[PDB]
């Protein structure tokens, strides 16, 4: 009962208030200890060293003591158990982790500060602690579902941890602790490093085996890709061979699915799909024409649905020949096929084309929507984040589908030309306004002309498509919160391009979902004349909805949307972190060439990032952290600003 003071942790915002004496009370309790159901007192008393988190007052001795008291309310070791179990283990990572991440700290921050044997101790102290933590990580991978959020953070840690520790190895000796079935979503982040040293890579290539013998159904994909991605039919690679080593790991998967790689190559013969302007037919002839008709197979091209007993799936049935394609720099390939439910799959696809890169993103959004979908909070708004399903099968090429509503809003508006944009201002006098590209506060007066020649009108976009305005009421709150929920991502997310080319709404849905896929977290500012703000056209808020400052709807849920950040707000990091250094951050790069219009550095850079990142989860890089609202409010004075507007640039110029 008493416990229930654990609010007046912050019940009493006081600590100790109750606390101390509650963890004197546990104390007592400890005391008092001297049965399970203790054991859930002691999970409680666990709960006190997170409530001594809550202080986070204790030395690590401290928590030597305290944690190790809970170290010792971890040794007060089966449902609840589990639960405790992860409510320990993890926490025993977690403060052992929190410890591991003032290791981590006193190891970077360390490696900030002591950059000795002390240190290689406090390296211990991490190599231990910490590995310790790992261990209770490991012990927290050992726990179960649920908390398997910090696996990354694990997987940070086994990244960081990469490169040393048989431990590590005798962790990944312990790697038999999750399932797959957990582990899996690493497997792209995963493979990248996944191929040198083999107690880390091999043996890592083993666990990633390992890992991968499961659901290859689920991993293969990436497996193929892993490998496939470098072909080209018409230097650190090690992972190659490595990845051939995969291959005789996939060779030890016994699918010879690899039609589904010919499949692939079919779709990287697609990559050769090269060029009749249209509404597209007559893709048919190449890639093997249908490839023997696609028919049931490994299967599911996008198609990201997931199963914990997977290896139970939907089939491939069959391939649209004469497949559509859209056009593009690279002109996006509509590839047609037939699933065993014969659902034809439109499936994006573009070549030289790097997508893991972007599908880093999608895999980070995709726990974010995980991480989206943790409070019910969100739940209650039912506030998520769409998804592109792809893959850079070919580092040129090789995976999306895409479906429908596609917002080319500016057709729209040139549809709003066909809507009420009759008698507006020209498509081209934004051109033109782009002609007035050469100033700079001219410009900062100039297109609020075309601005004021221009109105916000897509609010009526699918307002109109729409009826029974339940759904346009609805889909307002799609409107709000699938509109909030990139920009809400946006700055957080260190966001991409505004472009039609981010531009688009899934109307079915009728939500809202652009994906840039674009930039770096902070790329938006390696742009020439680069600029930023959340993303929001005055049509777009126009288009939020009709009214109300439209944070004053999203708001409301943009901060809860900042709270879920701000409540992961380091959470995050790891997987950023996961992100950050991998094979892949040639994304991260926030690249060079001005991208078709050191590392460390950029890792700290992204670090500075990731500070921006600190500043974006409930920091400010104005210091500004004046919470969600206010960070909000601001950011979305911030995302206000019409000088913003007149010092935006080409794609968003589009916006202009």
């Amino acid at each position: 009962w008493q416990l229930e003071e654990a609010q007046v942790f912050w019940a009493k915002k006081e600590q100790s208030l109750a606390l101390s004496i509650l963890k004197q009370m546990i104390k007592k309790l400890d005391a008092s200890c001297a049965p399970s159901l203790k054991l859930t007192y002691t999970e409680c008393l666990r709960v006190c060293g997170n409530w001594l988190a809550e202080t986070c007052l204790e030395n690590p001795a401290v928590i030597m003591q305290t944690y190790l008291e809970k170290a010792v309310e971890v040794a007060g070791n089966s449902d609840e158990l589990r639960n405790g179990k992860m409510k320990a283990f993890l926490s025993l990572a977690r403060f052992s982790d929190t410890q591991y991440q003032r290791i981590e700290n006193y190891m970077k921050s360390s490696e900030f500060e002591n950059k000795e044997l002390a240190l290689r101790a406090l390296k211990e102290d991490r190599k231990r602690f910490l590995c310790k933590a790992v261990e209770n990580y490991i012990n927290c991978l050992l726990s179960g579902e649920e908390h398997d959020m910090w696996v990354f953070r694990l997987c940070s840690l086994w990244l960081e941890n990469s490169g040393v520790s048989e431990v590590n190895g005798m962790m990944k000796r312990d790697g038999m602790k999750i399932p797959t079935y957990k582990f899996l979503p690493l497997m792209y982040q995963l493979a990248a490093r996944m191929g040198g040293g083999l107690g880390f890579h091999e043996v890592l290539n083993n666990l990633i085996s390992r890992i991968s013998m499961d659901h290859p159904h689920h991993t293969l994909f990436i497996i193929l890709a892993l490998a496939n991605a470098n072909r080209d039919e018409f230097d650190e690679d090690r992972t190659e061979a490595a990845n051939r080593i995969i291959c005789t790991i996939r060779s030890r998967r016994p699918q010879m699915v690899r039609s589904v790689e010919a499949l692939c190559d079919a779709y990287i013969i697609l990559a050769n799909l090269d060029r009749k302007g249209i509404n597209i037919p007559a893709d048919q002839p190449i890639t093997k024409l249908k490839n023997l008709e696609d028919v049931v197979v490994p299967t599911m091209e996008i198609k990201v649905d997931h199963t914990g007993e997977y290896g139970n799936l939907v089939t491939i049935q069959s391939f649209k020949a004469e497949f559509r394609l859209a056009g593009g720099v690279n002109l996006p390939k509509i590839i047609d096929c037939v699933g065993s439910d014969g659902k034809e799959r439109r499936q994006l696809v573009k070549g030289r084309d790097d997508l893991r890169q972007d599908a880093v993103m999608q895999q980070v959004f995709q726990m974010c929507n995980t991480l989206l979908q943790r409070n019910t909070e969100t739940r209650k708004r039912k506030l998520t984040i769409c998804t592109y399903k792809v893959v850079p099968l070919s580092q040129r090429s090789g995976v999306l589908e895409w479906c429908t509503g596609t917002v080319p809003i500016g057709e729209f508006l040139v549809n709003n030309e066909d809507g009420a944009h009759k008698r507006y201002r020209p498509n081209d006098f934004s051109a033109f306004q782009c002609q007035k590209k050469m100033m700079f506060e001219e410009k900062y007066e100039v297109f609020m002309d075309v601005c004021q020649n221009f109105q916000p009108v897509f609010r009526y976009f699918c307002m109109e498509k729409f009826l029974d305005p339940a759904i346009w009421f609805e889909k307002r709150l799609a409107y709000t919160r699938s509109v909030a929920t990139s920009s809400i991502v946006g700055y957080i997310l260190g966001l991409g391009d505004r472009h039609v080319q981010n531009i688009l709404i899934n109307e079915q849905s009728a939500e809202l979902v652009h994906i840039d896929l674009g930039v770096a977290f902070e790329q938006g500012k390696i742009l020439p004349t680069p600029e930023t703000v959340p993303f929001r056209l005055t049509r777009d808020i126009v288009d939020g909805m009709g009214i109300t400052g439209v944070e004053g709807v999203f708001r409301r849920c943009c901060e809860k949307t900042m709270e879920v950040m701000r409540n992961s707000q380091e959470t995050l990091l790891t997987i950023v972190e996961v992100l950050l250094y991998d094979p892949l951050f040639d994304w991260t790069m926030n690249p060079l060439k001005a991208l078709y219009l050191i590392d460390q550095s950029f890792n700290k850079v992204a670090e500075r990032v990731l500070m921006r990142l600190q500043e974006k989860l409930k920091g400010v890089e104005e210091g500004t952290v004046l919470s969600v609202g206010g960070q909000v409010n601001l950011l979305i004075q911030q995302a206000i600003d019409p000088k913003n507007l007149s010092r935006l640039f080409p794609g968003w110029k589009a916006w202009v």
